[PDB]
RNA sequence: UGUUUAUAGCCCUUGUUGUAAUACGUCCACUGGGGACUGAGGACUGCGGCUUGCCAAGGAUGCUGACAUAAUGGU
């Protein structure tokens, strides 16, 4: 019956990064191999 | 022991600095974050907003990963 998905009203917008995450900042890695 | 700001000061009233501050009550169709649960519906209609179009506006989508010899679900 070829169910067509309804037109979702979600659109992608830029992520609002944290204030303290400025470029050129020292930071600690919390996961991964490093 | 007794006295009246002196070599400490205190209390009361008024003026002033004053439209003083603050506490508190209340309101903002003011705003900035953190966490959890949920994704029902299934072309288009509607009510709105910004401007043919776009949108947070009649219910989730997007970007990725890992794993299939296991993860999940069981019995």
């Amino acid at each position: 019956r070829e169910n067509v998905p309804k037109k979702a009203r979600k659109a992608v917008r830029p992520t609002k990064l944290r204030a303290s995450l400025a470029p050129g900042t020292v930071c600690i890695l919390l996961a991964g191999r490093f």
